[PDB]
């Protein structure tokens, strides 16, 4: 496997990648709402899922690939009634043909963030 | 990539396509008690998990795919104490060799749902 | 698809295989820290991490590949005061390229155990 990384996405810091190519796709982790110099985005779920699909983006670009190559999304938020919000910023990213996508809140999320999501999508 | 679109499962109810076939896999979006005419399919979890399991099933079969091509899953329910009903429902659908399987209890679904069933299935 | 089967890993209970080999993947189910004999191993998440390490590699091996080859894995934490030390066990058992990851934290998983993850490697 080839691990990606860039530095236009907060940097790998700990036992993960930001992304790895492999098999010909490229698995990308969990973006959270992180500016690549390290920052926290906070405020709504609008102004943080346009990080996270910032992230995803750069992620994606360093792989060689990029969104319209995503073929499947895995998106968690910590509250059921960012997911409208979330949606919308998601569309501004993600157009037809759409990834498949399997989405739920849950308790709690890295540092606290509303949004977090991972990918798969396809190499080259 | 190539998407799949069928009537015989519930249209997508967000910017995400009922599954994409790349790669020699077909990603199913995660599923939820939605009738194929788009209305919810309330019950306890056995009642719910069957309107998933079908509506799993519908999409596989339009990709070109089935059940018994399925090599792994990702349950998402509302509540622990559906487990057992959702196991035995899941059963019903899913024979050996059976699919890799991630069951997790979250906080919430879409629709407010009792259960979500994402997949990943061999193209042929 | 080839369903992974092996005594050095808690057995399969339900309706799934502790792994599928298919299309050059290898597809883990989520594992718990449960002792290859059935039993609970508690304590902090430091103990319970290993357990839940121990259980994927043995079933990675099992399928013919290996921790090394893992390229996602998704992680599911009980109390988010736990991913530090989750972090540290976690990168006792992979080194660079290190797996893209996901995670994180639900109110409750099966049995009150601290840690659950799923894996996706390559089937070399």
């Amino acid at each position: 496997m080839e691990a990606v990384k860039t530095d236009r996405a907060p940097a790998a810091i700990g036992p993960y990648a930001q992304a790895v190519k492999a098999g010909g796709f490229v698995f990308v982790s969990g973006q959270i709402p992180l500016a690549p110099d390290g920052s926290l985005v906070e405020g709504d779920i609008r102004v943080q899922t346009e990080r996270v699909m910032e992230n995803l983006k750069a992620v994606l670009e360093a792989a060689g690939s990029g969104l319209s190559r995503v073929v499947q999304t895995t998106c968690f938020l910590a509250d059921m009634e960012d997911f409208p919000g979330f949606n919308e910023v998601y569309a501004r990213y993600f157009t037809p043909p759409y990834p498949a996508r399997a989405t739920v809140a849950v308790k709690a999320l890295p540092r606290g963030v509303r949004v977090e999501v991972a990918c798969v999508a396809l190499a080259e």
